[PDB]
C-alpha cells in the first residue's frame, strides 16, 4: 500500500485580505486536483493529483469519515497505522489533527463540529469497542520534539522542561524506546479530556520558555489499543513543524524530507538515523506501518512559493511504498 496522501485548502484568512492576496487555488474533489496559478492576476497553473481533495468549505467531520475511519478500522484490526499533518504555518496542521471549542456555543466536546481528528478519534474507540462486546484497555501518550529534544507533555508529575533520551530497541532496529516517556491509561472518554487539558496547559507553558515553540515543534502522539482475542494497534498522530522552515535549522524536518527523497529514488541509504523524528516514525516511512498525510495549504497568492513547496513534497510521498502487517 502506496502512502496515501491528502490535501486540505482553508479559507482566506484577514493577514491575507489585508495584504491585498488574491486566491490562486482551486481544489477539485471530485477529479481529486488542486490547481496553483503559478503567473499572477491566469497566467499559468500546475495541476496535481492526489487521493483526495478537501477545499476550503470541507468540515472537521468531512475530514474525519474520509480519511480516518477507514484507518481507524486497519488500527482495530491490529495494524500500526500514522497520519502526518504536514504544511506551512498557520493553514490548519493544528485545527485538523486537534480543532477547537466552538465559541459562543456550548457543544460538549464530543459533539462540537469543529474538533479534529484526536477527539473524535478516542471518541470513537470508546464507542466501537465497548459496543463491540469490549475486552479493551487505551493508552496515549504525547511527545513533542524542539531543536532535537524530546519532551512529555502528558506526565502531569513533570515539568515540562525536563527532556527525555532515546535508544534503539534491541529487538527492532527499525524502532526506538523512549525512556521515560509516561504511557497513560485512559479508562474513558471523560478521562481523555482532563489528561489532554493538562497537555494544553504544559504547551503553553513551554511556549513561553521557548521562541516558536507552536511552529517549531513536532508533536506526536500516539495511542495504543490492546483488545482480547485485534489483539494490539497503534495509532500515531504527528503534527509537523512548519514546513516554511525549510522549503524548495529544523533537523528533524531535514531529514523527513531527506528520507522522502532517498525512499522516491531508492537511493541504498536512507538516513532515518539522523533525526530524532525520522528515528522514531522510521517504520511509517517505508515500513510495516499503514501511513497516510494531510498536507494543508493556503489559498492565497502571497504564499505561491510555499504553496507549491507543500504539493510538491506530499505529491512526491506519494510514491513511497509501505508493507502492513499485524501486531
Ligand atoms: C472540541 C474541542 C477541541 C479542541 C479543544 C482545545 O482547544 N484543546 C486545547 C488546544 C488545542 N490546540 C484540547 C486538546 N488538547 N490537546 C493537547 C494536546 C492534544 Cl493532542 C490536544 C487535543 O487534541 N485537544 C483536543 C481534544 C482532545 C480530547 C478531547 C477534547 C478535545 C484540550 C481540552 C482538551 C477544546 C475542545
Ligand atoms: N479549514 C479551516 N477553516 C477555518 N479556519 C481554519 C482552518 N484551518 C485552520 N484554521 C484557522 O487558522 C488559524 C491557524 O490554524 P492552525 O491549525 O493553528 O495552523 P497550523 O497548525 O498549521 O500552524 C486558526 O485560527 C485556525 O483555527
Ligand atoms: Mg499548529
Ligand atoms: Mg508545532
Amino acid at each position: 500500500k502506496n502512502i496515501q496522501v491528502v490535501v486540505r485548502c482553508r479559507p482566506f484568512n484577514l493577514a491575507e485580505r489585508k495584504a491585498s492576496a488574491h486566491s490562486i487555488v482551486e481544489c477539485d474533489p471530485v477529479r481529486k486536483e488542486v490547481s496553483v496559478r503559478t503567473g499572477g492576476l491566469k497566467s499559468s497553473r500546475k495541476t496535481y493529483t492526489f487521493d483526495m481533495v478537501f477545499g476550503a468549505s470541507t468540515k472537521q467531520i468531512d475530514v474525519y469519515r474520509s480519511v480516518v475511519c477507514p484507518i481507524l478500522d486497519e488500527v482495530i484490526m491490529g495494524y500500526n497505522c500514522t497520519i502526518f499533518a504536514y504544511g506551512q504555518t498557520g493553514t490548519g496542521k493544528t485545527f485538523t489533527m486537534e480543532g477547537e471549542r466552538s465559541p459562543n456555543e456550548e457543544y460538549t466536546w464530543e459533539e462540537d463540529p469543529l474538533a479534529g481528528i484526536i477527539p473524535r478519534t478516542l471518541h470513537q474507540i470508546f464507542e466501537k469497542l465497548t459496543d463491540n462486546g469490549t475486552e479493551f484497555s487505551v493508552k496515549v501518550s504525547l511527545l513533542e520534539i524542539y531543536n532535537e529534544e524530546l519532551f512529555d507533555l502528558l506526565n502531569p508529575s513533570s515539568d515540562v522542561s525536563e527532556r527525555l533520551q532515546m535508544f534503539d530497541d534491541p529487538r527492532n532496529k527499525r524502532g526506538v524506546i523512549i525512556k521515560g516517556l509516561e504511557e497513560i491509561t485512559v479508562h474513558n472518554k471523560d478521562e481523555v479530556y482532563q489528561i489532554l487539558e493538562k497537555g494544553a496547559a504544559k504547551r503553553t507553558t513551554a511556549a513561553t520558555l521557548m521562541n516558536a515553540y507552536s511552529s517549531r515543534s513536532h508533536s506526536v502522539f500516539s495511542v495504543t489499543i490492546h483488545m482480547k482475542e485485534v489483539k494490539i494497534g497503534k495509532l500515531n498522530l504527528v503534527d509537523l513543524a512548519g514546513s516554511e522552515n525549510i522549503g524548495r535549522i529544523n533537523q528533524s524536518l531535514l531529514t523527513l524530507g531527506r528520507v522522502i527523497t532517498a525512499l522516491v529514488e531508492r537511493t541504498p541509504h536512507v538516513p532515518y538515523r539522523e533525526s530524532k523524528l525520522t528515528r522514531i516514525l522510521q517504520d511509517s516511512l517505508g515500513g510495516r506501518t499503514r501511513t497516510s498525510i494531510i498536507a494543508t495549504i493556503s489559498p492565497a497568492s502571497l504564499n505561491l512559493e510555499e504553496t507549491l513547496s507543500t504539493l510538491e513534497y506530499a505529491h512526491r510521498a506519494k510514491n513511497i511504498l509501505n508493507k502492513p502487517e499485524v501486531n
